[PDB]
This record gives C-alpha cells, sequence and structure tokens, in this order.
C-alpha cells in the first residue's frame, strides 16, 4: 500500500496568447481511477481554462483580467461500489499569467503587425472557443495558433490611425466590443517590404473570413508598433 506521488512543474503563460499543457494523467492515475482538474479548492477550473479529459490537454487564452498566479490541482478518485468518488492522490502546480507581453525585432526597430477587427466579445467566450477562433485563423494568417495574439477592443477604438495599409471586411454594424486579432509579419516593414496579402484582404471583404472565423469581421490593418 505504498501510495505514489506525482509532481508537476509550474506553468507561464501571457495575457492573449493560446496556452496548453499536457497533463501526465497516466502517472496520477491507473485503470479504474477518475481524474479531476480544477483550480485548488474549487470545483471549476479558472475561467480561462479548459480541461480535455480524452487528450490530457489543459488549454486556455487568458485575458487582461487573468492575470496572476492560478494553482490548478489534478487529482485521482476511485468509485465506490457506492457511486462515491474517494480521494485517492492530488498534485498541484500553479500557472503564472504575464501581463499583454510576447514570450525577435532588433531593439529600435518597431514590429510589423497585422491586425483583424472582429465584432466579438472574448469575455462572453469559453476559452475552448477562444481556441478554436485562433485555430480557423491559420488558414488566412499562416501563422501558427501559438503565435497569434488575440485580445478585446478598448475605449471602443475600432481602427489605428497610424497604419499604412488597411482594408474593409463584410460587417456593417459592429454589436459586440470588438476582438483584436492580429499576428507579426516582420520588423520594420512598410508597403513594398510587407508580404503578399490578398489571402487576407479579399476573404475579409467578401465575407469568406468571417464565414470561416465564426465571427463577423470589421476590417483589417498593418502598422508597425513600438517594442516593448
Amino acid at each position: 500500500a505504498v501510495p505514489t506521488v506525482v509532481g508537476i512543474p509550474d506553468g507561464t503563460a501571457v495575457v492573449g496568447r493560446s496556452f496548453r499543457v499536457s497533463i501526465p494523467t497516466d502517472l496520477i492515475a491507473s485503470s479504474g481511477e477518475i481524474i479531476k482538474v480544477s483550480a485548488a479548492g474549487k470545483e471549476a477550473l479558472p475561467s480561462w481554462l479548459h480541461w480535455d479529459p480524452h487528450s490530457h490537454i489543459l488549454e486556455g487564452l487568458p485575458l487582461d483580467t487573468d492575470k496572476g498566479v492560478h494553482y490548478i490541482s489534478v487529482s485521482a478518485a476511485r468509485l465506490g461500489a457506492n457511486g462515491s468518488h474517494v480521494p485517492q492522490t492530488s498534485s498541484v502546480f500553479s500557472i503564472e499569467v504575464y501581463p499583454e507581453d510576447h514570450n525577435a525585432c532588433a531593439a529600435d526597430e518597431p514590429v510589423t503587425v497585422l491586425t483583424v477587427i472582429l465584432d466579438a466579445d472574448l469575455t462572453k467566450m469559453t476559452p475552448k472557443q477562444r481556441i478554436d477562433l485562433l485555430n480557423r485563423m491559420q488558414s488566412f494568417s499562416e501563422v501558427e495558433l501559438h503565435n497569434m495574439k488575440l485580445v478585446p477592443v478598448v475605449n471602443n477604438r475600432l481602427f489605428d490611425m497610424s497604419a499604412f495599409m488597411a482594408g474593409p471586411g463584410n460587417a456593417k454594424k459592429v454589436v459586440e466590443n470588438g476582438a483584436l486579432l492580429s499576428w507579426k509579419l516582420g520588423c520594420s516593414l512598410n508597403q513594398n517590404s510587407v508580404p503578399d496579402i490578398r489571402g487576407v484582404e479579399t476573404p475579409a471583404r467578401e465575407g469568406a473570413m468571417s464565414a470561416q472565423l465564426g465571427y463577423p469581421v470589421v476590417g483589417w490593418h498593418i502598422a508597425n508598433k513600438k517594442p516593448t
């Protein structure tokens, strides 16, 4: 009757960036043991996380308000002939969510970012829905899921007056607060140095992009930002 304890390393996350980690369920559990993943001392996971029982994947997309350390408890329980879940083990680790940062361009060299304005509200979306949205943007951005940023609109600014390239989407009315899905194109680029973006601009205006993403597209723009 020698019980085994499993340690899980602490994780790190960044606001607006996808987060996904594999949980070693095989070590924590055995043939007939039920796995439970949630915030330590709670029945549910933090609002930004999602647990996939069959793939053993803890994933999510943190908002500015999820900044901080989150203690996640993974426990294994056995079913009693009575149907009652008997606590057997429990490993606990944390995930620190850093402020909108991004874990490159020469310091003084601004980043060329392509942004897509969407008529959506991240606070009204489950983490899974936030992940799926990013996933659906790959066909157009040609940038891996973990390399795209997705954050809410602030102070109702649905545009960047400093963009040197921009185009319209399919939406005529913006109903939700709005969301910004962006990604890096290069360093200190201009209209000529920028790659071919027709694959973004065309679908956006025609409605093919919104049809794939599942949300209306307000427009897109390309601008150079100051490093941080």
